[PDB]
């Protein structure tokens, strides 16, 4: 007896609902903005990945503007066939000179980036080091792959070595982590990991989806900052969906590596190309933190204002240090609980369990942007306050 | 003594070379469009997915421009957290709505909408059945389930009735072919398939990728065609980036299945949503092809017109059903070349051989469109009159 369609679905709905982890997103109905309109009701936004408040600046939409009028609404290929024009180079050109590395090669999406990077590297024999927070999307990019995979534990550079010193190989090594955790909110230690793989003959593959924009001098992102960016055994890879308040991925590094992309990546040889719109916002993203650098003081002004309320109210931020600043719930039903009441008070911070984070380690994120104003982060603390009084997570 | 960065690019690069599948794709100077240029030279252009003219229609354009100036350049989040606005479900309307079935929803890519669907309806124990030529694509999205992979030859409906006869489950047994094949342009069998698949209680999953706003009155879709629009156990997955000529994947089917991808669809979970122009061209694609229904016809008016000569000429098309005509060299060397000489004749197409093909069927791709004149058209013709002639293959 086979199962039918809208029996396998009902059965997954059922077991989530069981497992308490079933989600009914909200739609915004203003622009991503610090405030948006949710449900009728003007809130503060700490829910949204845009750091820089780009999303709907008015510098990225005269650009995508230019460029969707000149070359159209679509590309209609794949870049290796009939997919790359004169603006995909052009955004590339802009953006290796941005990262300070030899080449840029732009990708449909982070997710996908992740696949087709680590794809392109890795070979049977090869044995990858992940941080186990990674982002989920790297986890499928080496699923992909017949590398060994090999986990160290959070930020833990001790037993990185050790699994270093016990596992060698003939082929590439590659030490595999987030630049910032997603939904944790830590930098990863490339200060000790990158001594650490040059010691041990490793490369370090670092997704920076949350340090792009963020870290770094006018955020050109983590391994940046810690002065790793002309190191050539090392590989960024990161989102342009996020401080960019774009879409798509893009790979840093050698002119060699973005040739070897090109023909190697699965979801770059099989996927269209970005369309004008896309690429004339990006192009206009990195002509405006050029012109307003100041914007990356303003995300860490109210980062480190808004981190130090939420400590000082008694809350556990897990030791994040970059404008994303959980709070654990333990179970997902006491985040969705506590992202609802949060809701009641005008404040939108989404309550977040598994798949996404692990099971028992339930949160809310909160990011910080650098277009929040003092009134607005006050308004959430004093929300924040309320609700973890009402709960009796605080005082 | 392990490999580093440059070392494994190198290695691989040279491997490339050696086997000759190392591409350096061409670099478009102009829109997509059925005339266009490269590399200098205004070029007829067979070598888009562009079906219906759409990827510079001003229409399409307009309507980006007007999401853009309201909502912005970024979505700045995933759908299931601050991701979804208003567009994006105004989009889900209208395409559930205009392709008939309960239920649409937007993925990041019609590459990532196969990993989401395939990912989120499949577990240990379920039977898939795969059409051999079936896309990359659906490779990788079934390499990321547990399920059971078994593959019937192309379109061989007797060779899929042994497997359904010979493999049965407590789970779902899952029927997965393209809609529409790229490579030699035929259909998937529907009219038989779902009859076996209703015989031995299975699901079909169509990828209709190049049957979207092509097959089906007003591009419907190849299910469409075949009148299946309505039934619960055939889900459809397709790219927005061909005849639709923008970016994104949907799946289209039961009300209960866009809920389970909401909540289990990995690339849905952890990839941002698509932006307002991207939103915005698609909302006005589907407006356009409910004004000039005329479009599909003449994209077919097209195809047959092409078709046609090249039979006359001597040509083999293949058997191709579709706008996707293939004209066969054989030798993947004679393909190569004849590709390049109707490039001298200012014709672009898309030369196709072995490794992508096999042994002795290489061929030149063309992809005929509505914005194609007879024209444009004749001059492609006699291109493929005077290439086919010097290189000995008709008269
Ligand atoms: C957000 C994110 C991605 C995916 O970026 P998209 O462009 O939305 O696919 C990948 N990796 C990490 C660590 C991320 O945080
Ligand atoms: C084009 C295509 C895809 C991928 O669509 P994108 O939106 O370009 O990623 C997937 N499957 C098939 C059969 C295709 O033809
Ligand atoms: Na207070």
């Amino acid at each position: 007896g086979s199962l039918d369609l809208r029996a396998r679905v009902r059965e997954e709905l059922e077991r989530l609902k069981r497992e308490g982890l079933y989600i009914s997103p909200k739609v915004l109905e203003a622009p991503q903005e610090p405030v948006t309109r949710v449900e009728g009701r003007e809130v503060v936004n700490l829910a949204s990945n845009n750091y820089l408040g780009f999303a709907n600046h008015p510098y990225l939409k005269e650009k995508a503007r230019q460029y969707l009028e000149k070359w159209g609404a679509g590309s209609g290929a794949v870049r290796t066939i009939a997919g790359t024009f004169t603006y995909h180079v052009e955004l590339e050109e802009a953006l290796a000179r941005f990262k300070g590395t030899e080449s840029a090669l732009v990708l449909q999406s982070g997710f996908t980036a992740n696949q087709g990077v680590l794809g392109a590297l890795l070979k049977e024999g090869d044995v990858v080091f992940s941080d186990e927070l990674n982002h989920a999307s790297i986890i499928d990019g080496l699923r992909l792959t017949k590398a060994t995979r090999l986990v160290f534990r959070h930020a833990d550079v001790a037993h990185l070595e050790e699994l270093l010193k016990a596992h060698d190989t003939d082929g590439l090594k590659l030490i595999v982590t987030d630049g910032v955790f997603s939904m944790d909110g830590d930098i990863a230690p490339l200060d000790k990991i990158v001594p650490l793989a040059k010691k041990y003959k490793a490369v370090v593959y670092v997704d920076d989806a949350h340090g792009s924009g963020v870290l770094g001098e006018k955020g050109k992102g983590t391994v940046h900052h810690f002065g790793f960016h002309q190191d050539p055994d090392v590989v960024q890879v990161a989102t342009l969906s996020k401080a960019w308040a774009g879409i798509g991925g893009y790979a840093a590094g050698a002119r060699e590596l973005k040739d070897l992309l090109i023909n190697k990546a699965r979801p770059f040889l099989f996927s269209t190309s970005h369309p004008p719109a896309v690429v004339g916002a990006l192009l206009g993203a990195l002509e405006l933190i050029e012109k307003e650098p100041e914007r990356v003081e303003r995300l860490w002004e109210n980062t480190r204002y808004f981190k130090r309320e939420l400590a000082r109210l008694g809350y556990d931020t897990l030791g994040s240090q970059t404008p994303i600043t959980p709070v654990l719930f333990g179970e997902a039903p006491l985040a969705f609980e506590a992202s609802r009441l949060l809701l009641e008070e005008g404040v939108f911070a989404v309550g977040i369990g598994f798949p996404t984070v692990p099971r028992g380690k339930a949160r809310i994120r909160n990011i910080v942007t650098a277009a929040h104003t003092k009134e607005m982060l006050d308004k959430a603390l004093e929300a924040y306050e309320k609700v973890g009084k009402r709960l009796g997570i605080i005082r």
